[PDB]
């Protein structure tokens, strides 16, 4: 049994302003149906109501997630939020805890780049965005097409990771269409991250032709 | 205790032609013995002679390897290569094995980009590789510089993620210096790849200008 403490994603800390925590514990294969999920704070002031999501997953294993929405200050301030579970058949009850991510801060540089033409995809593109040299890791990224933003599906963002400095870097991947560049070819990508300054996004333009 | 047994690099299976696989376990408690990593053919046939490879890490946790050279034809002709794995304080015998993945073939399409200068730090560009719409997901990425292949360490590669169809993508990042691209503009990403005709290999450059 594992349990894992998301921090909030920078787009609904910022962007949102409707910041949440996420507490997932897997891989509880047997079945006795208790598995407790408290929340608290290390300050011991109170915390809000929280969903909770049991789910089968075809692997013979028990998924169980809670969300639990936190204040936007109180996380900005450096609250720590903290998630207990105690299994039926658990020996020790497991504790997980969040807190903002502590170190220097740096703005990411963002590049945002468009394929050309491949044999046997006349429309449609990829577009990428780099977005490189930014402290602490957490990052998200928004694509705009028309001044509003693309459902998130669309594109994929991989896993931060270390650059050489001691900063870290994304790429994100988008696949657009002729209907979409042609009926305004400017795409937008927009990193949003704590230290970029002021209004925590930074983003760049980038067409097809 | 966690096992992965991996299959051979491209780029060490089909242009060195000396493809090896390895079985990877990582042992979170550190116990007094000797974890014990044997290799067979499903065929049972004679395996070559393996390097065995230990490392107390920074967090505490063991980590052996083992490497074992296998044949190219052996290996082409779909053999299934076996790790058997016996810890000191171990309940099971943990066993990995691993063949050939022979889904269905699709070639990668490669995509190199620089970005521009970003203000103030001239002596540095950072170039991008995105490979994409390819499948099964064994790839192997490299850069060069003078037909001459820079060290692995230089460059990030990201895992195979999926695309929207059906084939993986992966972002490779290569920072580079300005004494570079005053000595020769013209950095090659290279993608090994079993489905890449005519050669398994695709490439495609990228100058900084
Ligand atoms: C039985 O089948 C189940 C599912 O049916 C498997 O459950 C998955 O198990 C893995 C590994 O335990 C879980 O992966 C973990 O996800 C965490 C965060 O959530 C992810 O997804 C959310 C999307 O909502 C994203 O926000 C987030 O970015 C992640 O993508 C990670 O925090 C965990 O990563 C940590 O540990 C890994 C090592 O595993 C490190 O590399 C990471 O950097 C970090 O330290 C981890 O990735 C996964 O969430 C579970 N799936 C589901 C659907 O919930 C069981 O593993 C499987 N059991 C067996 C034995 O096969």
């Amino acid at each position: 049994v594992s349990a894992y403490l998301s921090r909030p994603s920078p787009f609904d800390l910022f962007i949102r302003k409707s910041p949440t925590i996420t507490c997932l514990v897997v891989d509880l294969a047997p079945s006795k149906g208790t598995v407790q999920l408290t929340w608290s704070r290390a300050s011991g002031k109170p915390v809000q109501h929280s969903t909770r999501k049991e789910e089968k997953q075809r692997n013979g294993t028990l998924t169980v997630t809670s969300t639990l929405p936190v204040g936007t200050r109180d996380w900005i301030e450096g609250e720590t939020y903290q998630c207990r579970v105690t299994h039926p058949h658990l020996p020790r009850a497991l504790m997980r805890s969040t807190t903002k991510t502590s170190g220097p801060r740096a703005a990411p540089e963002v590049y945002a780049f468009a394929t050309p033409e491949w044999p046997g995809s006349r429309d449609k593109r990829t577009l990428a965005c780099l977005i490189q040299n930014f402290m602490p890791e957490d990052i998200s990224v928004q694509w705009l097409h028309n001044e509003v933003q693309l459902p998130d599906a669309r594109h994929s963002t991989t896993q931060p990771r270390k650059t050489k400095g001691s900063g870290f870097f994304v790429f994100s991947r988008l696949e657009v269409t002729r209907a979409e560049w042609e009926q305004k070819d400017e795409f937008i990508c927009r990193a949003v991250h704590e230290a970029a300054s002021p209004s925590q996004t930074v983003q760049r333009a980038v067409s097809v032709n």
